């Protein structure tokens, strides 16, 4: 269903936009069956670019525009989060 959100940076664009329990249910108005794809599409786009994440906080439909980063050192393009699922299982 969703990617749910365990943590989040303190360096990060998203750094207050999304607390830890959301459920990142969209992305750029494309819902995902498995976490996978939320990895694919955020490895797809480059750094400093901005995309569209409607969150729910609880029960709140949400959404915002994050501005993606290297949520590591290879660059790799990411929102900087922790999800609960484990793998790419």
């Amino acid at each position: 269903d969703g990617v749910y959100v365990l943590s989040v940076k303190e360096d990060v664009p998203a750094a207050g936009i999304l607390h830890a329990g959301d459920l990142i249910t969209e992305i750029d108005g494309q819902s995902f069956k498995s976490s996978q794809e939320f990895i694919d599409y955020i490895h797809s786009k480059k750094v400093g670019d901005t995309v569209k994440i409607k969150y729910k906080h609880g029960n709140k439909n949400e959404e915002a525009s994050i501005k993606l980063t290297a949520i590591d050192k290879k660059g790799t393009p990411g929102i900087g989060i922790l999800e609960h699922h484990h793998h790419h299982h």
